[PDB]
């Protein structure tokens, strides 16, 4: 049986889910925003949160459903729900109100671009943008897998202002998708994603058992440091549970791959991705764009390495074993490898250790 | 991978029996288990206390002879540079829990030191048969062991507040957290040949693991959702939740060393009944006078546990034994539904 809470029972109806697809978003909506903001003070703002992590959940897995252009205009409901009224519950009088408005129209937006019918051209730069620089896949990835949004709800349901600086917020997102992207490796791999970390450092286990200690210990110094502050707690909750979700959720396979991690022969996700099977401009969402997306959208082709190898149109069928982006050359994979081996310097400078 | 912990413990347990990597080991594995544990707390006195106490239960899992169990309840005693008396009095007095807490302590560390002697006990054997009697007894005594109700309450006091769980959600609780914690640790222990798993009494097959855990998960989720908005209620909930996931989040455990994987298969006068029975708690005290005249007579027993592939190290259940335990783990919705009063 999966549970929620009596508040959103009746969320997402009339919208073009079966009742199963509904109760699944919804309980998953619930366990996403329990896991990664286990602390809390104010319920209102926690439920708010919780129904904007429902719309996120259904712009992953049917984002035609989603009107990208509706979610922050006041007074208009995105399939039931005031997304605005709720960011506003939710950040308005803090300082990242305005920060976090573009984060999450921007992380849905390009939700809703990556399952469309056909490429766009905003699908095609954004799928370049990640594979052009390490720090560029984080910062991205860390809107995408709304790290730094996470982090920053937890401390406003909190009843506090976030007081983070950028580095603070690029050193978390680093340790949290080197994590997440290494226990999520095999579905992200099996569905051929864009966007996981190791598409670009490399697919060698002797890499991601290296990394992901490092990120882990990084985190326990990081939790150590700030364990007796509401806000530290608020950043270390999310985090810390980013890769634990993979056995606390019952979205996660945990429970079908025979209580395993890690073993993609006997994984429910990989033998579900083995057996299956109009056009936004820069121009009409510049405004929702945060500065280091509207800088990745906008990257001369003639920048970027051009050893790397692109192509006219990604997705469409790939062999067993083949991520579904760019394909870096050896020096660029070089680069990506050099920077992610490093972070315990750059981390330690930008926390303030 | 470098190890951490508060500068307030960084000097504890020196000189006293612990080569140099053991002691820091021990203070990091107290430190991440209290951080997993009990993430949410308000009193940060309260809080070292309770990692001071852990560190001790750590080094008695290890190195049980370093420690003294008849003075651990003792005012003014220090055993291995720690006032374990006044750790506890700091954590525990003047709650509704005190004298339980100060027993369920003892007990544990007692039952951890008799473990690791190099001759088994009579204790030692009466535990071990006790442990295997009934389905309802492994939970009460594996519950002390494992300390699910002892970090509970210690996460309630840590907050500045007064446990106030009856006796029937703290067993709803422990049948939760250990059915979780004994199948993930499942394969550590049938190689060190435990005696305190569950599944070494229910069976060895998969199957009833997925589907034991998938209820016990579903019904953490269910209490999850119903007990979220107090702060005793979230601090149940977050030690439960977070024992299987230390195998994950702790550096102890070898999720990384594994490949990021987790499923991957006569120095000593001897203590007696009489001489602990006063740090007993009561099931334990019961549990370990039990005539075996009342036990399972089909059940295999053996003069000596232990020595030794693919085998845990205690009683081996009969055809029918084995029934009742699996009918009893099944069960757990109905039981537990009506235990922490969700009808
Ligand atoms: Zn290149
Ligand atoms: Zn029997």
């Amino acid at each position: 049986q999966l549970h929620y809470p009596k508040e959103i029972e009746n969320d997402l109806m009339n919208c073009g889910l079966t009742e199963k697809e509904r109760v699944e978003i919804l309980a998953t909506a619930w366990e996403y925003v329990r896991c990664g903001v286990p602390e809390f003070t104010n319920w209102e703002k926690y439920i708010a949160f919780v129904r904007l992590t429902a719309l996120t959940t259904v712009a992953e897995y049917r984002g035609k459903l989603v009107d990208i252009d509706r979610l922050l205009t006041p007074g208009e409901y995105v399939l039931g729900y005031p997304v605005r009224e709720l960011l506003d519950t939710l950040f308005a009088g803090t300082s990242v109100y305005e920060a976090m408005l573009q984060e999450y129209a921007s992380c849905l937006l390009f939700m809703a671009e990556k399952t469309r019918d056909h490429q766009s051209d905003l699908c095609k730069k954004y799928i370049e943008a990640i594979a052009s620089s390490p720090s560029r896949y984080y910062r991205l990835r860390d809107c995408d897998a709304q790290v730094r949004l996470f982090i920053a709800a937890a401390v406003a349901c909190n009843d506090l202002d976030p007081d983070f600086t950028e580095m603070e917020y690029q050193a978390m997102a680093e340790i949290g998708i080197t994590l997440y992207d290494a226990v999520a490796f095999y579905k992200h791999r099996a569905e051929a994603e864009v966007s996981n970390l190791y598409a670009y450092c490399g697919q060698d286990l002797e890499f991601r058992q290296e990394v992901y200690q490092t990120a882990r210990s990084t985190l326990w110094a990081l939790e150590t440091m700030w364990c007796k502050t509401v806000q530290g707690r608020s950043a270390i909750n999310l985090l810390k549970n980013l890769p634990l979700i993979h056995m606390s959720m019952r979205r996660y396979r945990f429970v079908e791959d025979g209580l395993t991690i890690g073993k993609p022969e006997t994984s429910a996700v990989v033998r579900a991705a083995r057996n299956h099977v109009m056009e936004r401009s820069f121009e009409s969402v510049q405004y929702m764009l945060y500065p280091e997306l509207k800088e990745a959208l906008q990257l001369p082709i003639t920048e970027m390495c051009q050893k790397c190898t692109r192509r006219e149109v990604y997705g469409g069928v790939s062999e067993e074993g083949q991520f579904g982006g760019v394909v870096l050359c050896k020096d660029s994979q070089e680069e990506w490898r050099h920077y992610v081996r490093s972070s315990e310097s750059r981390h330690l400078d930008w926390l303030g250790f």
